[PDB]
């Protein structure tokens, strides 16, 4: 499992459960391709995107719904989404986590990155 | 002064001087069309980008140069660059602060909103 | 003006008003004693703490009273308060500027320090 | 497993490794009583601190020793420690997680809280 990605509620104190995350690579063209796609657990977690084989050096865009996660709770959001843009394996093949913690009007996003 | 951008540095504690900073809006055939650019001044704000004539009602995308910041002073960061997208004016004109701060592999960010 | 403090909300992107701030100095017995204390005026902010005569070289502690501010508007939070702990001018006098960010079961401090 | 400590670095993009944490419960003459201490391991967490029989209702404390971290790596740190100060089981027990974000001029917690 290269990739994984974690969200926290930060008005609830909970994980963030059902929310959509979309993933992209760039092209030669500098357009986006569609490459993976899920939703978060009830522990606010997202497995099994990609494997090993597949997850080749190149430029990756993550995607999280935020707005309509709010929405759902009957809070008025800031954002339309949050985005992480980011060079992946430039030095041979790591494990990442991406963790992001979420308010209607601010985020956080970190990259946690072993061996 | 309806549009406002402030970057930090949360490894020094203190502004970030000459970043650059991209506007874009989201046109009526969904591409995005570039509407205003700059750089960070010494107290790491940047002023002027557009007037209350010229914000109308839509969807709107700051794009930091943040990786160009860090190579500078000779890091290799973890993200290419930090972007927020966010709906404007939808319940009549207001002033927005959009700030930023920093970390090698970590930034957060937050909208400051006001009724003028 | 050596000593600023500054307070958001998180959820209404605003800031934060009337919010209580006490500050303490380490004695030389190891007590804390009271140096001073004010509350944030409309802008969120809150100036006029010390001079530069009065801030010698120290341990400092700022108590910021979020429980109160919470309570005000109906909801019980995570935190009792937001506590700050720092050495100030051991290098020659600096002025500070102490953040704060604030949500119900999380909150964010960032300090500022600039040569004046 | 009713109390549990997590910390990570922004700096490297890592779990904070070998950080001491020290937790105390408020007394009747209002100071604070010593009640239960570690270190993070490999991942940045902390088990083990307390029983649900002895986490009974009160005021607590958690202090986490920043300044002794930041300088193991050589880097100049601005705060002294991180604090948090919390009332616990109100409602009944719950499980607590205390997540900790740390940068050398900055730093942020949250608190997972369930069932």
């Amino acid at each position: 499992c290269p990739l994984m990605v974690k969200v926290l509620d930060a008005v609830r104190g909970s994980p963030t459960i059902n929310v959509a995350v979309h993933v992209f690579r760039k092209a030669a063209d500098d357009t986006w391709e569609p490459f993976a796609s899920g939703k978060t657990s009830e522990s606010g977690e997202l497995h099994g995107l990609t494997t090993e084989e597949e997850f080749v050096e190149g430029i990756y865009k993550v995607e999280i719904d935020t707005k309509s996660y709010w929405k759902a709770l009957g809070i008025s959001p800031f954002h339309e989404h949050a985005e992480v843009v980011f060079t992946a394996n430039d030095s041979g093949p790591r494990r990442y986590t991406i963790a992001a913690l979420l308010s209607p009007y601010s985020y956080s996003t970190t990259a946690v990155v072993t061996n």
